[PDB]
């Protein structure tokens, strides 16, 4: 939950049904490759956070959840992870 660049701890707020629809967005610019339904389809919030360091590098992995977290509406979410990303820069 702690990790400097872990995602689980933003990725476990999404209610049953917002993260239903998470997942159904990482399978659809978004240019990249999805990531396909057979291992989308069965996952928890723990194989989505593995799932998104295998297919895209930490950077990538940010900007497509912060992106989703604004489409499933959770600006709170989206808001809270840019927070802790400016706060190391100070």
């Amino acid at each position: 939950f702690f990790s400097d660049f872990g995602l689980l701890w933003y990725l476990k707020e999404l209610r049953k049904e917002e993260f239903w629809k998470f997942k159904e967005l990482l399978k659809q610019k978004f240019e990249l490759k999805p990531i396909p339904w057979a291992e989308l389809k069965k996952a928890s919030k723990e194989d989505v956070a593995k799932l998104l360091d295998k297919h895209y590098p930490g950077k990538q992995a940010w900007e497509v959840t912060l992106n989703l977290f604004l489409q499933i509406n959770r600006k709170d979410l989206w808001t809270k992870a840019q927070e802790e990303m400016r706060n190391k820069l100070l």
